[PDB]
DNA sequence: CTGACGTG
DNA sequence: CACGTCAG
DNA sequence: CTGACGTG
DNA sequence: CACGTCAG
């Protein structure tokens, strides 16, 4: 009799899409968690975002879906959850990182800089442990006043009231091989929804396990044997993202990748020779294999 | 491989109890609805809710639940969601109300003034249709700032950061009889967290179930065919609050039976007089009983 | 790599 | 809106 | 009815 | 804390 006509619908199943996997938040609009399992292969690949669209996702129900009118104008970013740059490998497994499922409000210098920089690091990490899972998500945190009272604000944008997250977070587990007797490396993360510069180390954004469950009501990997030999992933690796000089020139590297005019090409080393850099062995072994294949 | 370690957990399964439904929030540490069907039957009995305490709900995990001590000092009032007053048919669902799990922070006039009229009015929807089903729970909403900003913000209380909603909704759906042909009726209310008088009629905090439904981010009835007619329940019904004298009367009544003393009781007719409302011959039948017995 | 912005 | 251009 | 508080 | 007392 109580559930005559159905118990009311949260919509928070787990969705689950080429690469990746969600929980929808439709009061927010926003993700709760989105969990991704990165490789060398996966990041490998001719998929190019500049093919790609930012468009709802047709799978959630439109009356609580975000819209690009939303962002548009709204003085905040599209940030996505699962990065475009871990789907080179399939066209379909990036445009699905485009649907604003997978998006947040994102502060633009920190989805361009700090938050692209973590992410960059989680890719470096399959260069060291051959499976990466990562649970990426928004937060919206308090702030204790001066006289004790703790405050939750925060924006929300658009016609649908998008949800502007105070804080982004990110949960790291790495296992270094299936067969290695070695603990797995885990670490949980929360940065501010703002800019951040190249001075502070990731470690200063560390926070255990517990507390970011605490923070965000979530479990994360609910299945990880309790007893089982986790280590912080700082101590059994570096957590050191990429310095200016590094970053720049990643960028550059990236930009070498893609080839359209030799003008861009003077334009690009023009700024970059602005800022000195001396291109390191990598850079240049990387130069010439393609500055060979382009002059074919 | 994805799901090597499981998908994160939100924690939002329904929860049955007794004579209500609830899914549960983890990060709030409040209720996000909370189902109740209410008939002539349920509403009677001899459960008493001063045998009652709350308590943290057993069966949600101790890391996601609130406690009394994150209540108790913080100026707001426990808000039970579904009420001991629905449940005077049984002790054991009285006492299931008493889970924090049913309860957000409640101003405390809003709580034993407006709510609670609007709760009675629920019950008295009992007198002219067979079954009526609830569900109820807390909301926090934006607010539109003088530059345009919509911003939401709200109080989270204790150590376990408990949040205080900015709003509480209602939504009743009601039905004639099991075999009738009449329209089911409906009506969604949104109610501020503050104290409220006796002038606005309760018809001045109706909403669209459909407006409600994309501010809560739920669907409310999911299996209710909403193609098929259903009634304003505030045009079919009266939507009609019990006014000042009838509730006051009513409160003088209940205070009768718990009065220890002969002062007590002798006051609780005093504040009636000097108010100027006039007892009504039960009232005066209870009022002589109870005076009767203190004074022997 | 991460995106928005201005012109069609 | 598309799409080239620009920017962190 | 709805609740918070003060004492063995 | 459990209980009795008090208020909206
Ligand atoms: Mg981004
Ligand atoms: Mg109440």
């Amino acid at each position: 009799v109580l559930e005559q006509f159905g118990f009311p619908l949260t919509g928070t199943e787990a969705r689950c899409y080429t690469n990746h996997a969600l929980s929808y938040d439709q009061a927010k609009r926003v993700p709760r968690w989105v969990l991704e399992h990165i490789s060398k292969s996966k990041i490998m690949g001719d998929a190019d975002r500049k093919h790609c669209k930012f468009k709802p996702d047709p799978n959630i129900p439109p009356t609580f879906s975000a819209f690009n009118e939303d962002y548009v104008g709204s003085g905040w970013s599209r940030g996505a959850m699962a990065p475009a740059g871990n789907n080179k490998f399939s066209s379909k497994a990036m445009a699905e990182t485009f649907y604003l499922s997978n998006i947040v409000p994102q502060d633009f210098d920190n989805n361009s800089g700090y938050w692209n920089r973590i992410e960059m690091y989680c890719r470096e990490l399959t260069e060291r442990f051959e499976d990466v899972w990562v649970v990426s998500g928004p937060l919206t945190l308090p702030q204790t006043r001066g006289d004790g009272k703790k405050i939750v604000s925060y924006q929300v944008i658009g016609e649908d009231n998008v949800a502007v997250p105070s804080h982004l977070y990110k949960v790291i587990l790495a296992r270094r091989s299936s067969v290695s007797t070695e603990p797995l490396a885990l670490g949980a993360f929360v940065v501010p929804n703002e800019a951040i510069g190249f001075q502070p180390q990731l470690t200063e954004f560390q926070v255990s396990l517990q507390d970011l469950e605490k923070l965000s009501g979530l479990v994360f990997f609910p299945h990880l044997d309790r007893t089982s030999d986790i280590r912080n992933i700082c101590s059994v690796d570096t957590c050191k993202l990429l310095d200016f000089q590094e970053f720049t020139l990643y960028l550059s590297t990236r930009k070498i990748e893609g080839a359209r005019s030799v003008l861009r090409l003077e334009k690009i080393m023009e700024n970059l020779k602005n800022a000195e850099i001396e291109p390191d062995d990598y850079f240049m072994s990387r130069y010439e294999k393609k500055l060979e294949e382009l002059k074919a």
